[PDB]
């Protein structure tokens, strides 16, 4: 007989499809993740005890110097992270001891208790352990271990975060102007002298490492994020200053018609639907930091809860500083950079990915696309991948590695530095961390002064702290990865797998250094969407260091993985279709995947 | 021993969990979805074929009274439907005779001929075929019988229609004002007039039919829909006219701050992330209607690509006339209004459904959300439900029904209506909703008269064309359901679940009738926050109705069968979360579900 | 009692070692190939699109310079290596123009 | 819902095609093989015990008759066969008594003691264990019972070998001719006298037997197989003598190229890629055979390592004389004759099967053909079913028959003949067979007389022993089946399915009679591409008897097996391939099976 | 110049180094840099029958 296949009932075919799907995910394996050993190396020298300093613990009680007073309190709580049980997490130790006729919190410093303010809780510490019906399961995947307190790593990376800091109000746009001159020069020749920078990895060393490892500093790449496109052009993508097309510009047959608000394009109008999207951000106020005195950032890893106590002012402006794109990265929805490019490029008529079925013009294949292959298809799917990469963070962040934040670095950094000018010893770990960032580390106390001075909040000693950008700093949980980069890098290649990634942009706009308003950019282009995406992506992710949140390998480690993650999802979803197409995907690395 | 449960690697336990959620849906049964009949009941008189009059044939070549050249046509377009194989689509029959040195379609008018309009292609004819990993099988839902059009339900889905079209631009705060009495009066007595409103249904009629009918139209209810909560209040839902409260207002502890831009939220702003969302949808001329001409009309149903030939006035408005709402859904990305909606609830402050893990203070349990029972698992969830109830009214569209849309009909009414008065029989099974509709359909003849003349259409006889608020009319796909109404069911369903569905609004606002802006209302309130996203629904639904291009009972059948797409993805979804919570969802019908 | 094994019938046996080998095979794993990017990246400076020529195109119609005259063709041409289907390879446009 | 079918994973679809064609295997069902009974049935007159002279005990220590000394050797040697067990194999008793102070063997002959031979093993005794990745197992298939010693069919096999080692030095161009006449006659008339050929098969009789029975003997069907094509024309195959087209010959769209070189085609040289293969064999001295001396054959069958001893004159000639046939097929690889004759079809450019997929103009379908249903395809697949089809004759030849080779049965006619000389009896089971081979007998012994002189080997008595072409004689395993002639089966199946085997061809030749070269045949043609690859395989097979190694119903036998062989590979590898295409494959029997 | 740290490992070991009128055209499977650049047996013949 002749060799065939036989159907089945539609029901049946479903089933097969969703356990095939599930097969698919299971044939793929399982990593491990590996952490860096951090946690429970640090001793306490008088009792032995572990001391924590170098994970997470906001939240739980510290000393007068950011340790936790009690190591019990941090193994309760990986207890409760790694079984998610309620009753567990609400039995925890959360904040500093309260007042017995108020129950209200005691807090260090005069801010929060003439506040009255109450303690907020961690958020989502056991998403990692939910499973989901597509894509890889959250801890099948693997972030490599974080960089250590002693490595040259860490110090490189704290040294750009007090720089961002102390440029947090200078101008994208005139990083290469002769009034910042003095700022820019010391923060590129400080940085190139620091050995992560200006020594190349050495063979034997971690191929993780080696993959981020940057090498010289210039004003081109001052602050910015190492994806492919990245580094061409203007610093900000395109996607998160110019508008779109607008309703009522079209090729109609023979004729052309033009917007009556066209103009709004170049004004940073995106096309919604029939409404608009206007790309100005609120404004937060030029020069004000915070967690800048050691009793009121005491109280934040205590739990203070300080959400809102920012200031702006009126009105809204394209992106102009770099604390513009903290206030962006404060409140963002996750999605919201990549769902506001999708909006733009379908508005300019960006092509589709030419692989996908019924591109062509309909009288040559008489049909168009929406549900599938076009528009509604690519709207959800860069929205849906987002929960997925989210639960694989969580089990890096909480499961895993626990890293501590930036803003409790700069606490260590600032206890010893002082406890040294008493002749004291505080956290010799960090010696050589404080050694090497010396000279920023005077700017940063001088700047740190006069916003105490301004607040008039008063601590004993200099501060060495980290400015913060967020009145509560970084939010409850855990430094590595990032939410924001994992889900940047999940949305970012979805749409460089549905649309034509490699199509070129010729307008190039960038913000003026006068006016709000767009200018047309001294960078000729082209510019690719793919290296335009990939910057939106990095502008994101960085934008979080900026407000002083993350370190730089947060943010890299977290893309690649939320790549992995809408790689997964495009993989399982290619045997629900019967069409014959695929998507051609630019990965992060420079190669392609046709899925 | 005692009874036991074992573990399982996490990897097994994955898979066992998709597995375990296809087997749940597989447990639910399949439903058959049963046709109304029409296709192939009506006949050519002369060769004794189908002449596929009731039926969608936009795309295939129709002859000068509007019904197919050849039934061959529609018969292979079935046939394509049902296998989705490209190629077989690409041989399609589609548009009109070419010319053979331009090889460019042949058009009736004069008015495509001078453009040199090219045709369009049918949007995803085969959708209905494809699976999703989760959710119910798009084929294992059904859509009842629409109405036939010989029907009482039609003849007053048709007579609403065309009042809706003569009342375009009157505006919404102005229902009950003296100035539109004359037409609100006569609108409201010639549907009172039909047999559908003024007479209940009778013992014996199918329950899908008893369950849409409606009874007395009144100023109140007129061109409303039925949903809970759309009867109550004003027109417009808040959230499709309203701002949200603004970044910079906050309570700190004890500490009350008010956002500099706090107005915004009265000029409808919506706060989305640190940037803004414009309510203010684009103007289309006023009095400006399309396809009022015989000859343009059959180049249309000929593929005659008019896609982007409307008029606008600069600016933007709130939502004002009837055809405001109509433009705003001719662009809308199709989750937009849930999405927007869901934003404003969330700046608002409005409350998660109280049954879901860990919403009290977060001294209480000590655990904030997002990632899960947060902002992001909603903003995600309310997104991705889209393409999989998209999936599911494909298949009913154009697997299984195939009806025609509303412009079909007015195209055989006014042939029917003009073969009357030259004393000749043309389509005869239209002659009672020609009958039914006669004082309405002499009101559109010089509402269409005056349209035609306006731009310098000519053709034979009076026009009782529908008149479309679009240039190209309906979308390239049959009329049952429909996209935007499926849509808006999933997405509201996901909403009432995930936030506290019967929370009060008790601020009521309105368009103001004189000027740009919010008014209080008259209505005293409040509203529930259920009630105002079932209105949304209705508004974006009962839009596309407005538009011209789908009837009543498209959009309530699909609205209840988006709400079944919802509650299967939630079901399914419930199996991979360890928490004990579940989602407390108020259906449509009145009922209460916890999944 | 000894531990054992047992026999079965020769075709069995002939069976079950088949399926042994073919198991072996699946559990190696199956990794992916990752392409260099180039087959989109070169771009026509007056349409914007692919132009393609960092790709094979031998027996597609090519222009004075070397470059294929329509990207459709490329494109078809990689849905029929994908697909294998022998009526979509016959509809490919091969060769120059035709008298 | 439509019935469908669902996809899965690449690999997993590998899996479960691999798994099919398992289960096509497993489904064709295992017939049992039957031997002839002989084994057990000649008794031993002193002791009562089998005696084995009808079983192939090559290699075990005989007496002076011919007979093994013990028993218990044969049966050791069956159940090390059965088991495969290495160890087992190398306990068993190989040769005969060896000297105590040298370790070697001590020979009955002056020719064997003086070159100090050592001892042959039996080769691969266990292949017929292994099993095999593709096509039937080896045990599922049979070879029938083989002929009995007193039946009628081996006095007819017997009398032709015999003829055919009288014959060796006659042309095969000079079967007619005047000078062999006299020997050709009367070959023919002694085969005529003989039942087996003189009479026909009965009703009754098993239908393997009537199959290969054959009818009255003639010039043109003497020493000829019986496939369809080895009777028509020369005896020669035209692919064991021809050349091919040379490189350089071709035609370039309307211009045609001759090589330089092209009268190699006529002069026995194949293309071979970009160098030749010669069909020139090597020259074994005429007129001169070996093992016709009592001492030595008893050696031989002791396991003396007589291989390499032949001589040979210098240079090469086309297949000429019935011994240069049997050198062509002595040291031949085994599937060399199918792919020399393979290259000679490619190079000459005869079509492919006509109902493979692509074979039509390029122009017509775009796609030339290489890696499948091309040139590579075939060249793989016409030398990989060799060791599929050896595995299924191993377990014929040493687990179910174990017949004892054609110089064994000569053995034991020349004991009995010379023990009825000197009034004695010794194996009266032969005394038939001797009596009906008397003529031929009386020249066999003066053939062998001087042969015996020109050695210098001294026996008692005058030798009846078969002449051997082979120093050697036979392989180390059993007569039934046939390594050549399975290979050969298996391998022209191949070629006849791949090919169009019915295609003509119109230039035949055969060698010259007093040349060395090529010469036009009297006999017209056409012949068939079918007709003259079976006829190869039949001058292969036959050349194994001329050689005195096998019978016919040897050969014959396995031809069959081998075909059964290769049509379950193409069977399970049809599940493979995904086009829509068939073998068309013409068996030996006659009819066509379509795969 | 030879490959450097952090470049794709299926480069690093196909890289070649200088070019010698030894390596010259050569591939580097481990024996082809080694005696003449033709292996035997694409040119030698093979001991014959006898
Ligand atoms: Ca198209
Ligand atoms: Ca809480
Ligand atoms: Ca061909």
């Amino acid at each position: 007989g002749i060799p065939a296949d036989n159907l089945q009932s539609r029901a049946k075919a479903s089933f097969d499809t969703r356990v095939a799907a599930a097969e698919l995910a299971l044939a793929r394996g399982a990593v491990p993740s590996f952490a860096n050993g951090e946690e429970l190396l640090y001793r306490n020298s008088e009792t032995g005890d572990p001391s924590f300093i170098g994970s997470f613990t906001k939240g739980l009680p510290h000393d007068d110097n950011g340790a936790i007073i009690d190591p019990d309190d941090f193994l309760a709580f990986v207890r409760a992270i790694n079984s998610g049980d309620e009753k567990e997490i609400a039995a925890l130790t959360l904040g500093p001891a309260r007042d017995p006729e108020t129950g209200l919190p005691i807090w260090r410093s005069d801010l929060a208790n003439s506040l009255d303010l109450e303690v907020r809780g961690w958020e989502n510490s056991s998403a990692g352990l939910t499973f989901d019906l597509e894509g890889p399961d959250a801890q099948s995947v693997a972030m490599p271990p974080a960089p250590v307190l002693t490595s040259p790593e860490l110090i490189a990376e704290m040294a750009e975060l007090y720089l961002m800091a102390l440029g947090r109000d200078i101008e994208f746009s005139e990083f290469d102007s002769p009034k910042n001159a003095a700022f820019i020069r010391s923060a590129i020749e400080r940085l190139n002298g620091l050995e992560w920078f200006n020594t190349p990895a050495k063979l034997g060393d971690p191929p993780a490492e080696i993959r981020r490892r940057r090498g010289e500093v210039t004003v081109g790449n001052l602050f910015r994020g190492i994806l492919p496109g990245s580094e061409v052009g203007p610093y900000l993508s395109q996607f998160i200053i110019v508008g779109s097309k607008q309703i009522g510009s079209a090729t109609v047959g023979n004729k052309t018609l033009v917007s009556p608000n066209a103009a709004d394009e170049f004004d940073g109008e995106i096309a919604y639907g029939s409404i608009t999207i206007s790309q100005r951000v609120r404004i937060a106020t030029p020069g004000r930091d915070f967690m800048t005195d050691l009793k009121v950032f005491l109280d934040v890893q205590d739990a203070a809860d300080f959400r809102g106590f920012e200031s702006y002012e009126p009105g809204a402006r394209l992106i102009r500083t770099i604390r513009d794109l903290a206030t962006w990265v404060h409140f963002d929805s996750l999605y919201e950079a990549y769902l506001n490019a999708c909006l733009i490029l379908l508005a300019n008529g960006v092509p589709f990915d030419p692989n996908l079925p019924f591109q062509q013009e309909d009288k040559l294949d008489n049909q168009d696309v929406f549900v599938n292959f076009g528009s509604a298809h690519v709207l959800s799917l860069v929205t849906e991948v987002a929960t997925r990469a989210l639960k694989a963070v969580r089990y890096q962040k909480f499961n895993i590695h626990r890293r501590l934040r930036p803003e409790a670095t700069g606490g260590l950094i600032s206890v010893n530095k002082n406890a040294f000018l008493k002749s004291e010893s505080v956290f010799p770990e960090v010696d050589v961390l404080v050694e090497e960032l010396s000279s920023i580390l005077d700017d940063s106390a001088s700047s740190n002064e006069k916003q105490n001075i301004a607040d008039g909040d008063v601590s004993p000693g200099k501060s060495f702290l980290l400015p913060m950008a967020f009145a509560e700093g970084s939010p409850f949980h855990p430094s590595y990865g990032s939410g924001h980069a994992v889900v940047a890098g999940a949305c970012v290649t979805i749409l460089k797998a549905f649309f034509d990634a490699n199509f070129q942009i010729d307008q190039v706009f960038e913000v003026d250094t006068d006016e709000d308003k767009l200018v047309k950019s001294s960078f000729p282009g082209p510019l690719t969407v793919a290296g335009e995406l990939n910057k939106l992506a990095d502008n994101v992710a960085i934008g979080r260091n900026m407000a002083g949140v993350h370190y730089f390998s947060d943010q890299f480690e977290s893309l690649l993985l939320g790549e992995q993650i809408a790689i997964g999802i495009l993989e399982e979803q290619s045997l629900t279709y019967g069409e014959n197409f695929f998507f051609n995907l630019p990965k992060f690395d420079g190669t392609t995947i046709q899925i």
